[PDB]
């Protein structure tokens, strides 16, 4: 029992060692917070993935059916990339963003910059090149059933979408480790059978219900599992609302992680807040929050310091 710890401390450690940082967790573990993470929008998903954010100079994989939301979130990580004073990258095979959107999110949209390549393969390159001047913070690769190859596309055996892949990640994560910026690949359900093991976390987002806005109905309750996570113990997951044109409620998040917390009380459809009440229903406590920035970080700011950051 006291002769086996060290044994089992001895073990984890040489693993470590001989593999890396996050090669091997107990679930219960609290995380290594690094300096500076990339946060996605909603403190909740920030929340779990123990960090607060998303990992620098890594591979995220953002997968999920059609108009699920990994978008949204991922278009967050460039936000608050750039709000941190960082440049940004897109690489579209997809031909599907709407600026005003980005626009409304909090992506600087005019220095975003925006590549249309011709071929998966210069999709990568073009990413990687990027990568290799270190002045990027983040790139997004969307997505990684839109990299097409070469050959295909020139009419031109089959299954060299993954060697693609597999080829490019290889170079790529070298790159990404120096340079210190993410990638975020978003995918769908395909060539990212290399794409899983490189990834250093990977999220599977999801619609739940459409949120009722008296009839109209317009926003959707988004759910996110962190189905791998190399920074922090994994299968950890999240819920947050994600608002027709507005994005991410991130407002919405700080009270549902608030009374998670203790810190927000609920004596029935009242949500209060040391002392003060700041609405009736959701709604209006969201609305308050919102209308009321000084205490959205006050909020903020005690519900990082009783977590990790």
């Amino acid at each position: 029992t006291p002769d086996r710890e060290k044994a089992l401390e001895l073990a984890v450690a040489q693993i470590e060692k001989s593999y890396g940082k996050g090669s091997v967790m107990r679930l219960g573990d609290e995380a290594r917070q690094p300096i500076s993470v990339i946060p996605t929008g909603s403190i909740a998903l920030d929340v779990a993935l123990g960090i607060g954010g998303l990992p620098r100079g890594r591979v995220i994989e953002i997968y999920g059916p059609e108009s699920s939301g990994k978008t949204t979130v991922a278009l967050h990580a460039v936000a608050n990339a750039q709000a941190a004073g960082g440049v940004a990258a897109f690489i579209d095979a997809e031909h599907a963003l709407d600026p005003d959107y980005a626009k409304k999110l909090g992506v600087d949209t005019d220095s975003l910059l925006v590549s249309q390549p011709d071929t998966g393969e210069q999709a990568l390159e073009i990413a990687d090149m990027l990568i290799r001047s270190g002045a990027l913070d983040i790139v997004v690769i969307d997505s990684v059933a839109a990299l097409v190859p070469r050959a295909e596309l020139e009419g031109e055996h089959v299954g060299l979408q993954a060697r693609l892949m597999s080829q490019a990640l290889r170079k790529m994560t070298g790159a990404l480790n120096n340079s210190g910026t993410t990638a975020i690949f978003i995918n769908q359900l395909t060539g990212g059978k290399a794409l899983k093991f490189y990834a250093s976390v990977r999220m599977d987002v999801r619609r739940v219900e459409t949120l009722k806005d008296g009839t109209n109905a317009v926003g959707n309750r988004t759910r996110v599992k962190v189905v791998k996570n190399k920074c922090s113990p994994p299968f950890k997951q999240a819920e947050f609302d994600i608002l027709y044109g507005k994005g991410i409620s991130r407002e919405g998040s700080l009270i549902d992680m608030g009374v998670d917390q203790g810190l927000i009380r609920k004596s029935g459809a009242w949500f209060t807040y040391e002392g003060e009440q700041l609405g009736q229903g959701k709604e209006n406590a969201r609305n308050f929050l919102v209308e009321n920035a000084d205490v959205a970080d006050e909020i903020e700011k005690k519900i990082k310091e009783k977590l990790g950051i």
